[PDB]
């Protein structure tokens, strides 16, 4: 009964990934983490390591601690940049350091034989975000789609160089055209259920392409189907 | 970065606990597992070990194999009975063995210093269930609220003897669901989002009462809040 682990590593978008009630409307929404645990049930444990407001610099400090303690991680997402790409302020991390920080994470994961997946920033509803975060905007701490695209492009390049999959959420979020993308966000930065569903489906696509043995449809469903269990339970594990 | 683990051990109702889309309407529902991971984020890992169709006898075989591996489990639910209480057939486990099996699980958990929580069966919408499971019903394999109640009562007794909390879902489903209780189930046995929400709230209540240090409100949220992190990150792990 040792399960392989799938690590989700990142910021608030990873920390918030299991909440079906992101708004106080009572109503339930799709949650990436919930879907992952469900589809990987009796297949792989989902290990959530998301830290709201964190950057690639701070995340780099914590990653070795995670990898030292946890056993049998076989695959992991890295999703940072929604904070790093802020134009100024304490969460800003310049592009060369950002890329090097992510590269170090990929290298460290590879050193544990962990299969990395890089996730790029999604879109920002700037009109909405800047209303709610007016105090930050007054200080000049902008989150723009232009800068998020710069960071996404650099992550695509890094992913290619390190030969790992990249999930381009900024493009995926644009899939229906028009103004449809605005529904993929709750507060203009964090993801709604609809946003998490696109994230999930694109994530699973790169898993099938790069790491098919760890796609839910190819993994062994652990232990006997109940209909096949002997009365005494002697065959459950073999 | 050592996280403690909260183990969820049981049958299909544990296996299915993270699915927000249990039915083909495409409409998301509350999921017990999702709420647990969310509220315990940066506090405790949720370790899911549910096995569809399993009984207390078969689960007793699995349990020592789980506990010998997994490090740092501090608390665990045990939720079996929805299959064991079947009136006949391959899933039926008689009450004396059922109680002894659950007792053995509790005593093994305690030897690992794991805090057990016993969950009782919820309601069965027999009218609906038997329409789907006609072939099983024809073999005489009934799941009845009367028999579920006998198993629930026996679990309450065992829980009291072993000084562990008991969650009486059958009663909680009646009190919260009222005349609408059937909507707490999907196929008449498995739980809907509404059923899982009752399960959740009752579970957290007994955790606060019996095991307060492991209720989310009392647990340390790990690592500095981002607003309190120094530029270089030197204080991220300071309070750990």
């Amino acid at each position: 009964m040792d399960y392989e682990k799938f690590l989700l590593f990142g910021d608030s978008i990873t920390e918030f990934a299991f909440n079906t009630r992101p708004i106080e409307d009572g109503k339930d929404q799709y949650a990436l983490g919930a879907a992952l645990v469900n589809e990987y049930t009796r297949k792989m444990d989902i290990l959530q390591r998301g830290f709201k407001g964190y950057t690639s610099r701070w995340a780099l400090k914590i990653l070795p601690e995670i990898l030292k303690h946890e056993s049998n991680i076989v695959m992991a997402t890295i999703f940072l940049g929604a904070n790093d790409a802020c134009s100024a302020g304490p969460q800003s991390v310049p592009l060369p350091e950002f890329i090097d920080n992510i590269r170090q994470m990929v290298s460290l994961m590879k050193s544990y034989h962990i299969r990395p997946i890089i996730i790029g920033p999604g879109l920002v509803d700037r009109e909405k975000w800047e209303k709610e975060k007016s105090e930050e905007i007054a200080l000049g701490y902008f989150r723009t789609n232009e800068n998020f695209a710069i960071y996404s492009d650099a992550l695509a390049k890094l992913a290619n160089e390190e030969k790992v999959p990249f999930v381009a959420l900024n493009k995926a979020f644009q899939q229906e055209g028009g103004d449809a993308w605005q529904q993929l966000l709750t507060d203009g930065l964090h993801f709604s259920g609809k946003g998490y569903k696109i994230f999930h489906d694109e994530l699973l696509k790169v898993i099938e392409t790069f790491y098919p043995q760890y796609h839910p449809k190819n993994m062994q469903y652990k232990l006997k189907d109940w209909r096949d269990v002997l009365d005494d339970g002697s065959n459950i594990m073999s």
